[PDB]
């Protein structure tokens, strides 16, 4: 698709057999999702940092569908003011900024 | 241009006869720039909000050049961990997300 930016670029994602809403955020390096019980091994990761860090769980090679594009990538799971799709998953879906 | 998102989408902007660097951030509604002595009238605006707001100066109809695209738009001037181009200026330059 082509998404214009008059509104916040909120899209539907599919992960853990759940449909969710997330913001396409080019200002974010990584993808952070509210708590979800993804299966298997994970490793601790610190995100944020301004005023202190937030600890989340890094899951790798996660199948996730974004706007009906199935891709594989790293998803961080833990507290976030809203689900955020970062640049790491945007490269996987072949999402670019164009003007 | 077409900007891929393997790296942070930092671009050169031109404002107040100054060249600066700023991040193209689809996660941001508005454009926030470090203190710069833009001329003329402005009105107070509160930004952020999580843990408290930050007061900045809203300047309207500001000429700004982004990647050599001259546009006109609202720029908020005050503290920011780095200069940020928000969706408001991205619509002016005709910048979209594509995949």
């Amino acid at each position: 698709p082509q998404i214009t930016l008059w509104q916040r670029p909120v899209v539907t994602i599919k992960i853990g057999g759940q449909l969710k809403e997330a913001l396409l955020n080019t200002g974010a390096d990584d993808t952070v999702l509210e708590e979800v019980n993804l299966p298997g091994r994970w490793k601790p990761k610190l995100i944020g940092g301004i005023g202190g860090f937030v600890k989340v769980r890094q899951y790798d090679q996660v199948p996730i569908e974004i706007c009906g594009h199935k891709v594989i990538g790293t998803v961080l799971v833990g507290p976030t003011p809203a689900n955020v799709i970062g640049r790491n998953l945007m490269t996987q879906i072949g999402c670019t900024l164009n003007f």
